[PDB]
DNA sequence: TGTCCCCCGCGTTTTAACCGCCAAGGGGATTACTCCCTAGTCTCCAGGCACGTGTCAGATATATACATCCTGTGCATGTATTGAACAGCGACGAT
């Protein structure tokens, strides 16, 4: 890309929390198995605490 | 047009050309004499030329490969141009 470097002055975690701002988000959900198959998809997942 | 040098002109120095006169024999010119050689003449015939003929060395036509002659691509390199990334200075608000 062209142009000089810059930085992000107070901190780039602005960009995703902001990105996350409506979404539906499972915080703490480790995920385990994936399963896909021809009619659908089962995901297993399990809580970090 | 521009340079460098190669002759031209001129004074002074060096050489032998030129003339005048004598001394000598080498060789060319001239004559007299003899014979060997060539022009002239005749007869004899084959060497040389015209004429005819047969054919292969060479000119002609057509196809291909070789040479070359010149212009147009490429390359490479240097240079010029432009964009970008270092560098102000000052006014403002936040601390």
């Amino acid at each position: 890309f062209t142009g000089s470097h810059l930085t992000v002055r107070n901190g780039y975690s602005c960009v995703p929390v902001a990105l996350a701002e409506g979404l539906d988000i499972k915080l703490n959900t480790a995920v385990r198995q994936v399963r896909y198959t021809a009619s659908g998809c089962e995901v297993i997942a399990v809580n970090t605490a």
